[PDB]
Formats: structure tokens, sequence, C-alpha cells
């Protein structure tokens, strides 16, 4: 038994909900929360800005001086910083940016990195900003995660497209 409320389920370990991952985050305070970062974890917006906002920018100095040691990361990566005061740890997963040209078949690397965590709140990788179409990631999501994953869906419309078209 876990904390998190109102999710539809799809299958076995993949649950979904219409709410803003932030206002999610800071209520459940998760073990994980995941970030759709990019490469040089400069979260200026979508999810990463939004989430990084709540942190009062304290998550993008934790991530500056993590690139500063370790450089960039890869497209399909990701690594684990703080939570900061939404979650223990904020897991950042690069998903490909198709309005960067990024192949689309590195989303399912990207969703691999979510099987090294039992649980976790996340969006959809690949959405949003990042050009992706959203059915296409839930159902990446759901033939890669093994693990108990509860997306959050920011926008209601899409919420309600992703149930309606689910297989
Ligand atoms: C602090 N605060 N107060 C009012 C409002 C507001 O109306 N919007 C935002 C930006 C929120 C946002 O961009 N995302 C949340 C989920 C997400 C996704 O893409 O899943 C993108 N922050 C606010």
């Amino acid at each position: 038994v876990n904390s998190f409320s109102g999710y539809l389920k799809l299958t076995d370990n993949v649950y979904i909900k219409n709410a803003d991952i932030v206002e999610e985050a800071k209520k459940v305070k998760p073990t994980v929360v995941v970030n759709a970062a990019n490469v040089y974890l400069k979260h200026g917006g979508g999810v990463a800005g939004a989430l990084n906002k709540a942190t009062n920018n304290a998550m993008q100095v934790e991530s500056d001086d993590y690139i500063a040691t370790n450089g960039p990361l890869k497209v399909g990566g990701s690594c684990v910083l703080s939570g900061h005061n939404l979650a223990k740890h904020c897991l950042h997963v690069v998903g490909p940016n198709v309005n960067k040209g990024e192949d689309i078949q590195l989303l399912k690397s990207a969703y691999e990195n979510f099987n090294q965590h039992e649980v976790l709140l996340a969006p959809l990788l690949s959405a949003g900003i990042f050009g992706a179409d959203p059915i296409h990631s839930l159902r990446v999501c759901v033939d890669t995660v093994r693990t108990n994953v509860y997306l959050a869906v920011f926008d209601k419309n899409l919420y309600d497209k992703l149930v309606s078209s689910f297989l």
C-alpha cells in the first residue's frame, strides 16, 4: 500500500491521473519524482521549469554543480539528484526531443531508467514541449517499465484522450 490517490489503473504496474506533477509531488512526497530533463539539466520550461520553480531554483543550482563535475547526460540517460522539497530523490531522465531531431527509438532507453526504482511519480517522457506523441509515449512506458509508475498528466483533455485510446 502507498499514498497515491485517485489514479486509474492501466496495467499491473502503470497508473495515470490528471494532475499537476508539482502539486502531486508536494502532497505525496514520493521517494522518486521524475523530471523531464535535457542533457544540460537546464530546467527552463515544461515539467522541468515547473519542478525547478517549485524548489525556488535549488534544483537548478544543484544541477549546475552536477554538470560542472560530470558533463552532460546522454539522450536516453538519467541521473539521481535531490528531490528538494518535492520528493526524497529526483530522477532526471532525458527523453529524445523531437523538436531537436533526436531519435524517437531512444524513448525506450529513457523509460528503462525507471526500472531502477521500485515506485515513481513521473510525467510522460518526451511529451509536451519535447514534441513526441503522448499516446506513443504511454505505449512505450507500459511496454518498458516494470516497476510501479504513477503518471501525472497536466492537461485534462490529453488525459481523457490517453485513457480513451489506451489498448
Ligand atoms: C506556481 N504556479 N501557480 C499557478 C501556476 C500555473 O498556472 N502554471 C504553472 C506552470 C506549471 C507547468 O508548466 N506544468 C505542471 C505540469 C507540467 C506537465 O507538463 O506535466 C507542466 N505554475 C503555476
